């Protein structure tokens, strides 16, 4: 079971990597958001954990978008890492994530949700 984190804080990203490593998934991570599209589509992950708050000002939250809207990619996961002052509005939409988790993250947390959506690695 194969996870791509999106994630431009490397150390939070390295944290949640070696948890969900610990669980036993393989996992990969990218600090690009603007290559991370073609990146799912070149590489598909099982899952995506992608973060709202990129860099440059990128909203992680259109690259969702991006994905429920291309029809090969719109069934990969996605747990949305972010505040969670956007998830009332984010869940609404037709490109909603399939998870959602607060930062600061709950490394725990994340690694239940990821299980819950594809399963645990056996």
């Amino acid at each position: 079971k194969k996870i791509l984190i999106v994630e431009s804080d490397t150390a939070l990203s390295a944290t949640l990597r070696s948890a969900l490593e610990g669980r036993g998934f393989t996992v990969d991570e990218t600090t690009d958001g603007k290559g991370s599209v073609e990146q799912i589509r070149r590489d598909r992950p099982d899952l995506v954990v992608l973060a709202v708050d990129l860099s440059a000002g990128q909203n992680g939250y259109l690259i969702c978008g991006k994905l429920k809207k291309d029809d090969d990619l719109k069934n990969v996961p996605i747990v949305i890492i972010g505040n969670p002052d956007g998830f009332a509005q984010h869940r609404k939409l037709k490109a909603h994530a399939d998870e959602y988790v607060a930062k600061p993250v709950d490394a725990d947390q994340l690694v239940e949700r990821a299980g819950a959506l594809i399963g645990f690695p056996e």
